[PDB]
Order: C-alpha cells, then structure tokens, then sequence
C-alpha cells in the first residue's frame, strides 16, 4: 500500500470540509452574499475555520486500529448525506434520523438513482478504500501522543482565533442561522446520533394508560355512526383545487359543492410521517409533544377503543409509526395485488378492497382509518393511473431533480387528483347508507417542497420549514342522516372553515366529539372544530 504518518488525518481533514460539505458552503454565501467589501473574509477563512475544526475532531476520533472501521464509514455516510443536502436540501437532524430508522425497503429503494449510487462510489467509497489501503507509521507510544494533542488542539484554536477575530460576523450569522449547523458533515448524524442515543436510555420509562373511565353516550334510538379517517401523506395546501389553486386538482370534491366543507388554513404538526403521525394521533399539542412521552402513553385509538368504538386501521404507507399497534390493523400494501402494485408499494385504490369487510364487520360505532400513500416522492407518477394524467408533461422518474421544476408540478398535481378521486370513492361507499350517520375526515400529515430554491421532497426543520411543509388541506363530508340527526350547525361550521386557523391540534377531540364519549378527561371541547356548532 502507501504509507503516511498523519499527515493522513489532515487529508481526511482536507476532504471532509473542502470536498464534501459543498451543502453548508452554499447555504452561507447564499445567506451571507460577496460583495467585495472585504467582509467575504467571513466566507473565504470558513473553510479554513472548518478544515481546522475536522483536523481537531478527527485526531481524538482516528485511534488505532478502530480508525481503519470508523473513519471508512463516515466518509461513506458523509457521501450519502451530502448527495441529498446538495441536491435535495435536506438537514440531518435527529428527526431526519428517525426517518432513516423508521423507513422500510419500498420506501428508501426509491431514493437510489445512478448518479447517487455514483456520487456514494466515488465520494465515498474510494476514499474510504483509500483511507484503508493506506498503512500508516506510527511514532513511540509517547512520541505519537504527544504529537497528536498537539496538533489536535491547535486546531482548535486556530480555528477559535479565526473566528473570535471575527466575533460579530460570526454571532450574528449562527445565532440567525441556527439549523445552518445540520448541514456540516459529519457533526450533523454522530450529533444526531448521540442525541438519539441519549433518547434510548431515557426511554426505560413505564407505560401510561389514559382515560379509563370512557364510554360512549349516544343517545337511545340513534343510527349506527360510522367514521372515516384518510390520513394523507405529503398532499399540501397549496395544490388543492377547493383552496383556490389555479388547477381544479379536486373536482371531484368540488363537483359535491357545498356538503364538503373545506378547511383553507390548517398547519400540520410535523414535516414528516414520522413526527407527524403519532404526534397528531396524541394529547400533546405540537409544542407540548415528546417524542418518548407519546410513544409511552395512549392514544386517540386507544382511548376510543376502550369507549366501545370499533377502531380498524388499513395501512398503505410504509407503516402506522406506532400509532396502531393495539388496535385491529392490516397491512394492506402487502397484499401485492398486480392491479394496484409494484415494487413494493400500492395504489391507494387497493385500500377500498378491504372497506367493505371492516363496514359490515358488526353494528356498532366505528371509526376506520385509511393510511395512505398520497402525494408521497420521489416517484409521484406512481402514485396516480393514466386516468388521472391530466397535467403534462411529466416527471416520469425518482430523479424529480433533472426534470423541470413545471415538469415536477404536474406530475404532483396530477397526485392530487388521485387523492381526489380517492376520497369521493369512499363518500361514495357512505352516502347512500340512509341506516348510518357517517362522516369522512381527510388531511395530510405533511406538505411537500416541489423545487423551490431547491428544496426537495419535505422533512425540513419545522422552525426553518416552508409553507408548502407545514399547510396542509383538510375536508370533512357529513352523510345524509349525519346532517339530520349529527346535531351540527352545518352554516356555521362553514364560516368557522373559512374564517379560522387549525392545525393537527384538533383533530385529538374532534375524533372524540364525533363518537359521542362521556368521562373523557382527555378531551377539550375548545379544541373540538365542531362544538362550536354542535347543537344544542
Ligand atoms: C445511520 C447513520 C445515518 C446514516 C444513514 C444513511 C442516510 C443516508 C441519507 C438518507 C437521508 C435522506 O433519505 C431519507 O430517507 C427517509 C426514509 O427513506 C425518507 O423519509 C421517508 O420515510 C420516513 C419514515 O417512514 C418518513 O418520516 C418520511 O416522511 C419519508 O420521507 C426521507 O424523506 C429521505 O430524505
Ligand atoms: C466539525 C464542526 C463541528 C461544528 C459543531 C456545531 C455545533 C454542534 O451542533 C449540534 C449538531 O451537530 C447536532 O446534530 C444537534 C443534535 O441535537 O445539536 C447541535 O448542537
């Protein structure tokens, strides 16, 4: 092989900040511009503050003969890491990890193009190989150590005396870019790591029941009520057809007027299916949620069960993130039906095949939940038939980042018409059952970024995230005997859609309201959408 003392480690330190990294270097001179008045020193030395910052971190990492392991997989995932937030714009934060570790086969497979597996090989690992190949000629045990500290540390303070001589730029800029920080590789996934590590001790915790003393309270003589919850995926507000987008993307449920009523402002929880989901399924209001905690405690569906609600939950994502564990659930996507499936994943059409069982299953209040695929990328044209290919051209590839951004746009809109026509086939499995009050609840659990400044796909830090993240759309419909006998003031509940925000803050006690539950501690009528015009 070749042999290097180290010397090798400040080639790494070369690589990791001056070739990898290009994601945060962009990020700031995109925040923080040249201009030529000298104060592009800010941006020029940063480098230099960052390779003096990897030298620092990589001599107390690099020890023997652990290094030859550790070091292979970290360019490996830097390469991995960085392909995505130069491309896509993502950050690697402990939510982004929880992505990762939550994923499935289907689900990530998509992710995988040439030009990422030929990013990972060559940025990745051939370093990696090289780094390996390299033998490397250690000093005495005390020489080398020696040597080590005190490269190691003045390092650092080269790189704290690069900055300190520029304080003012530096405070300004990280304490008005805080997230800046989970684009730096490899900082961004070891931090994101430990502190998902510190998670998985602090979870010993014991598990929690809520409300135990639930039961419903329908009234004698009253119909069956059957409630429907589609819980989209990646669907956002701002290519929704009823919310006043320049395409009819729903004119399905637009043909239906008025007995679709139609939320104009909701915000969603989480920017991925991952927070979003159990979050939004638990009591903690989004600035209230725990991860841990909810993972720990009950849930809606756990709490309706309890109450006599027949809770069933039909999955068509990449799972139920938790949420369904403990209530009558089928992972439909397994089915594999040729019809609906490919590689892996299914049209969400598959889901109304399993409807009908769940419906006549017996006679009592139910509440069914359609978990589906939505609007989810990269593949969007998978996620819709030729019938719904109404806007073109389109982005017939998971490499949505070569198509044009109008390209992308149509291909996604072209998803929404498919959740459209989705949602009316369920309607329309409901509307004609004179013997049951029936409900259909829809909303997304996330938004999309479709291109904008190049942002891909979602998953952004809520606080930095965008508006086509974070709004979301959300329809409910009523069935006939529902608006008889439901006790809604429907005029009103239509100016309370129009006129107010939401959030997934309400559908908790929204869901609880609709079952008609006595001693529910649990719920908050302030957050219930309909008690406001619930009558009398
Ligand atoms: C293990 C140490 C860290 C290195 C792991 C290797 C990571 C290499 C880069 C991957 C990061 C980008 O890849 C990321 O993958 C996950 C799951 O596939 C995707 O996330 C997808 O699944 C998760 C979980 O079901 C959902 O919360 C999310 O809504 C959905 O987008 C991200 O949207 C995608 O951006
Ligand atoms: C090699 C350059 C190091 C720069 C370190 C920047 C500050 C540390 O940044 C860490 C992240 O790395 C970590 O992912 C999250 C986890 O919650 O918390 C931050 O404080």
């Amino acid at each position: 092989p070749k042999l290097g003392s180290s010397a090798l480690i400040a080639f790494l330190s070369l690589y990791s900040s001056l070739v990898l990294n290009y994601a945060f270097f962009a990020k700031v001179v995109e925040l923080h511009p040249f201009n030529g008045t000298g104060a592009d020193i800010f941006l020029y030395t940063m480098p230099v503050v960052l390779f003096f910052l990897s030298n620092f971190v990589f001599h107390v990492i690099a020890l023997p003969f652990v290094h030859k392991v550790l070091i292979p997989l970290i360019l490996v995932i830097s390469a991995a890491v960085s392909y995505q937030e130069i491309f896509f714009n993502i950050y690697f934060n402990k939510s982004m990890l929880n992505n990762v570790l939550q994923t499935t086969a289907a689900e990530s497979a998509r992710l995988i193009t040439p030009g990422y597996v030929l990013w990972i090989v060559c940025l990745g690992v051939l370093p990696a190989l090289a780094y390996i190949a390299v033998k490397v000629k250690y000093r005495v045990w005390y020489k080398e150590f020696l040597t080590r500290l005190v490269l190691a540390a003045v390092s650092f303070l080269c790189a704290l005396g690069i900055a300190m001589l520029q304080y003012q730029d530096y405070a300004s800029f990280f304490r008005n870019n805080k997230s800046v920080t989970h684009l730096i590789v490899p900082s961004n996934f070891i931090g994101a790591g430990v502190s998902k590590y510190k998670d998985w001790k602090r979870s010993n915790i014991p598990y929690t029941q809520l409300d135990m003393a639930v039961v419903q309270n329908r009234p004698a003589g009253s119909l069956r009520r059957f409630v429907v919850l589609v819980v989209g995926e990646t669907t956002r507000a701002a290519n929704w057809g009823l919310n006043g987008y320049s395409r009819q993307t729903t004119p399905l449920l637009a043909a239906r007027g008025d007995e679709i009523v139609n939320f104009p402002q909701v915000r969603s929880c989480g920017t991925s299916t991952a927070h979003s989901l159990p979050c939004m399924f638990s009591t903690f209001d989004r600035t209230d949620y725990d991860e841990i905690k909810a993972e720990h405690q009950d849930n809606l569906l756990d709490i309706v069960q309890r109450a006599g609600v027949e809770v069933t939950w039909l999955e068509n994502d990449s799972g139920c993130k938790g949420v369904c564990g403990k209530v009558p659930n089928t992972d439909v996507t397994s089915l594999n039906l040729p019809e609906y499936c490919r590689n892996g994943e299914c049209l969400d059409n598959i889901l109304l095949t399993k409807f009908d069982e769940v419906l006549n299953k017996n006679d009592k209040d139910a509440v069914l939940i359609l978990h589906t695929i939505g609007s989810h990328g990269p593949t969007y044209y998978e996620r819709y038939t030729e019938a719904e290919r109404k806007f073109t051209p389109t982005c017939d590839t998971n490499e949505i980042n070569k198509c044009t951004r109008a390209t992308l746009v149509n291909t996604y809109d072209n998803t929404v018409l498919y959740v459209d026509q989705f949602i009316d086939k369920v309607i329309r499995k409901l509307e004609n059952r004179d013997d049951l009050e029936s409900v259909v609840h829809y909303v997304s659990d996330h938004g999309e970024s479709l291109g904008e400044n190049g942002m891909y796909l979602h998953a952004a830090p809520y606080a930095i995230a965008p508006s086509g993240q974070t709004h979301i759309p959300m329809v409910m419909w009523f069935s006939k005997a529902f608006r008889q006998h439901g006790g809604i003031d429907f005029q009103c509940l239509k100016q309370k859609a129009a006129e107010n925000e939401y959030s997934h803050d309400h559908y908790f006690s929204t869901v609880l309201g609709l079952m008609d539950i006595s001693n529910s501690q649990t719920y908050r009528k302030e957050m219930d959408i309909l008690a406001a015009c619930r009558r009398p």
